[PDB]
């Protein structure tokens, strides 16, 4: 996960999600 809590993140996750 990570960043990934925050959709805005998630969303350009390359590496995380």
């Amino acid at each position: 996960g990570g960043c990934c809590s925050h959709p805005a993140c998630a969303a350009n996750n390359q590496d995380y999600c």
